[PDB]
């Protein structure tokens, strides 16, 4: 099974994505890998068997095969970069709050369910997924575990010991994909950077396939076994580049400014993520997917020798261009209107404006807010791929996007981002859990998620609407961390050693170093007797870039 | 422009095809042409010009250069064949009446309103675009003309020498396409066949692209210029077609209990084609082409093929089980589409119930209507599927309405027995009385006229001077005029046939495809169709043979 972003690739373009054994997997340089993925895997792969039960000893050992198995499988020559998602910008928590929500609610149901035939559940609690977030104890004793493999492969396995390894663990901010960039963009920037470096990053999904040609660099795999544990389909970015560049091939004859195929993948990713579901949804009945690609990538072919040039310019979208191919695009929303106007006879503008107003209310000023916020939302996209967060408070505060119709008036908007700063993981948690999940919190927040009279009780509702769409309230930053002013002296003193921010590892082995690397479980794993690491540790701020 | 089917293929498959210069268009075996979208721009290119007048030699004249200009470009090495619309199964007579009814109707709407400013139109007559059906005067005029130019080339033109040129004209029944496909079932069963021909069919067409796949033939090209006549023309090649849905599938391949074939699934993919509607069938509501609709149709195709014993489409033989765990699949899109605008399901029934009584002007929307809808429906895609495949199975079958049935309702018509009768094609005045409207009954012999006009004429009922077009839309024009009953015209045609003029009796009837190359021992005088206008051939080199009737026809 593969993701639809993938699959649809592959079928547009044959030849391209291809299926290869052990044997076959070419020599690279970096191997760049986000292990949420993995977490998830190791730790509730059955979630439809509310019977299943899983120890953090089995957990940790099946996380650490995968890291072994890939490792050796890939064999990176030069960097091996490890990354656990750090706290996120607010911009991404709506989502991680959302997806923390439907879980909880899911297996609270499939439980009542089981209860409800008369089956008797296992005594000890589930392991609650929703602990696969910065900051619990859960990722704290994960993070040990992952800090200790690495010491003990660098001290054991000859193939671990001619490697740069870097681990961005949960306590460094930033979702693990956007660190991985982050690091991409460093190396780039290092001055004998080897533009033949054969990158390959762990993975399938959309926003992978985006990072990896956001980087623009020439050799950029993603690969990931065929049946989930040897064959991996691997896709090879240079082709895709090729089969861009064909594509588009056309706009040579027809432009009066340099046609160049980083330009042209760089709005073929604005493309993408005009029909990305997977940041703001668009209503579902409207079936913008990748399957109206085709159309985005017809009417880009058609307009851009009118526009002047590129719209996507190195991450800053130019507003009047964009202006321009949205009003040719926003075509498709009458096609879609016109199925349902039909329907009705057994005006149009009156007609398809009131079928909009309809979809909304689920005011005036309120289209033209609408509207700019989605292009800031644009903007905060580009940013976050290209130079990397701009903003860490920005959200977009509506549960769907516009109607493309109606985007315009945009030309001249005034978008001004604050970088400010990352939350600290326990108002992350508190912005991103539900009441179901209070345990994982210090005891001293946990009224604020179950109490009536607590003053923020409305954003933490046991029942609420979906659609995947959640439909629950958009927290006020105010008034959560006002709300915790009150408890945060509570707070134990572990759990002030959890509520730090900390930073990237670079690590490698050296002949000439020797300590006791302990054991983070005695019980189950060894001490490294002969621990050969040596370390440097990545100050937060030193691959950001200011614009 | 293009059509949208083509465009639609273009879009899902990006490097599907090229827009080419002419010296870069390959080499070609073999040149199939349809003739009729050829006439039609010669004859009548400026129809917002009310003024507009052309004379039949301009307009022969015309049609002469574009043949000769394709020929010369795309200069097919071993054959050329030529073909004019004959007449058409009844399948598609609606189709032809809507299109004629309303043509006449725009024509005078046009006049009405140049008239309304003031203007004063030329006093001789325009050219009536119904005249190019079967059988007309124009018709056989231009058809002494097409023999007379194939002739001129073959006797003039070295590179119209060495090729054997086939023309099957209008007095030939059969669809030009269809003709051109009954042609290239001949060529495959022969023992000799090389299967690296390389074909080119002229056009862009959606039926076009249909036959090409369903040929199953390896090298087969579909091309049209650009513009409209340093020249470019749009160029789809099947082979690169053919690979491109081989991939679209291919993750079918391990999901599947059955032998992955790619000739199977083109099968399946050509059926998926169907359900947008054709000149045969109407489309299933909403679904129409553009970008959701047909991968619904085709991840539906992905999904539900696993839980099949094989294919839904064997060969032009509908597998109804199968069809029918499709559809019901499908039929999902129904409720997405009504849940935009228990409780549910009794409100989604009413819905139904409205546009079956609104459109179909039904009475009672029972189950056994539905079901009796849900008969026509899938006999229609047998219909198409023989027709394609095996070439025509019924000349009396059509599709009884003007609109399609909602695909839910479509099931239980798994063990449905579907029967065709072979029957024969209608003589040309037969068709031409039954397509046209009153308005242009002067193309008929004035022996049959009355029948259009006359207040208690038997047949009055199908010619109505008023009517309703359901005009939404990109979309096709739904024309609200009687589906004519052939038993009816029939016997009230055989008041009449006996008072044919002997010219006119000389047009009523079928006559055979020429197949024709240069021979260098031949030498005659070939007489000018038209003297006054184009020189007779005075060493014509032309030897030729006339195809039977049914020489190509293979019972099923
Ligand atoms: N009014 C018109 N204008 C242009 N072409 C027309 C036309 N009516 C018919 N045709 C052409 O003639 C073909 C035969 O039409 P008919 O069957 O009514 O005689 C049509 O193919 P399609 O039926 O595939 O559109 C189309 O190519
Ligand atoms: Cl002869
Ligand atoms: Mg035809
Ligand atoms: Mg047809």
């Amino acid at each position: 099974g593969v993701p639809k972003f993938y699959r649809w690739i592959s079928e547009r373009y044959p030849c391209l994505s291809e299926v290869v054994k052990e044997h076959q997997i070419p020599e690279f340089d970096n191997l760049y890998l986000d292990m949420n993925g993995i977490i998830h895997q190791c730790s509730h792969p059955n979630d439809d068997d509310v019977h299943f039960r899983i120890s953090d000893d089995k957990i940790f050992t099946d996380i650490f095969h995968y890291l072994e198995v890939l490792f050796r499988i890939i064999k990176p020559r030069k960097v091996f970069f490890m990354a656990v998602d750090g706290v996120a910008p607010r911009a991404k928590m709506n989502q991680q709050r959302g997806r923390r929500f439907r879980s909880a609610k899911e297996a609270e149901d499939k439980i009542k369910k089981a209860i409800e035939k008369g089956e008797t559940l296992p005594t000890e609690a589930r392991f609650d997924s929703n602990c696969i977030t910065p900051g619990t104890e859960f990722m704290a004793r994960l993070h040990e575990h992952l800090k200790y493999f690495v010491n003990m492969k660098i001290s054991t396995d000859k193939s671990w010991q001619g490697v740069t390894i870097y681990f961005s663990g949960h306590e460094t901010p930033g979702e693990g994909e956007h660190k991985i960039m982050e690091f991409i963009r460093s190396e780039k920037a290092k001055p004998d950077h080897d533009p033949n470096t054969r990158h390959c990053l762990y993975g399938l999904d959309a926003d992978l396939i985006m990072l990896g040609l956001t980087s623009h660099e020439a050799h950029f795999s993603l690969l990931r076994e065929e049946v989930r544990f040897t064959t991996f389909h691997l896709l090879h970015l240079s082709l895709m580049r090729e089969y861009i560049d064909y594509e588009f091939s056309v706009l040579k004859e027809k432009i009066t400014f340099k046609y160049d195929i980083e330009r042209i993948i760089d709005d073929w990713i604005l493309m993408g993520f005009l029909v990305g579901n997977d940041f703001i949804p668009h209503l579902p009945h409207l079936h913008i997917n990748h399957d109206a690609l085709p159309l985005l990538y017809g009417t880009y072919v058609t307009i851009l020798p009118e526009l002047g040039g590129y719209i996507n310019e190195s991450g800053h979208l130019n507003l009047p261009r964009f202006e321009k191919y949205l009003v040719k695009l926003s075509d498709f929303d009458r096609e879609h209107f016109s199925e349902v106007f039909v329907d009705l006879k057994w005006l149009f503008e009156t007609e398809f404006r009131q079928y909009k107003r309809t979809y909304y209310m689920t005011s005036d000023d309120f289209l033209a807010d609408q509207a700019a916020c989605y292009v800031q939302a644009i903007q905060w996209i580009l940013h976050y791929y290209y130079h990397g967060v701009q903003s860490w408070s920005w959200y977009y505060p509506y549960h769907y996007a516009p109607f493309l119709s109606d985007i315009h008036n945009i030309s001249t908007l005034k978008i001004h981002f604050e970088l400010g700063k990352p939350f600290k993981p326990f108002e992350q948690l508190l912005a991103v859990l539900p009441a179901a999940s209070k345990n994982l919190l210090p005891a001293c927040y946990q009224h604020l998620m179950t109490n009536e009279d607590s003053p923020i009780i409305e954003y933490y509702p046991p029942d609420f609407k979906t659609d995947a769409v959640v439909l629950i309230p958009f927290i006020d930053e105010k008034r959560l961390l006002e709300a915790m002013e009150t408890c945060n002296h509570s707070l134990k003193k572990e759990e002030r050693k959890r509520n730090q921010h900390s930073e990237c590892l670079m690590c490698w082995y050296d002949r000439d170093t020797e300590f006791i690397y302990p054991s983070p479980w005695p019980e189950k794993f060894p001490a490294i007797e002969r621990c050969c690491t040596r370390y440097k540790i990545i100050s937060l701020d030193a691959w950001r870039v200011d614009i």
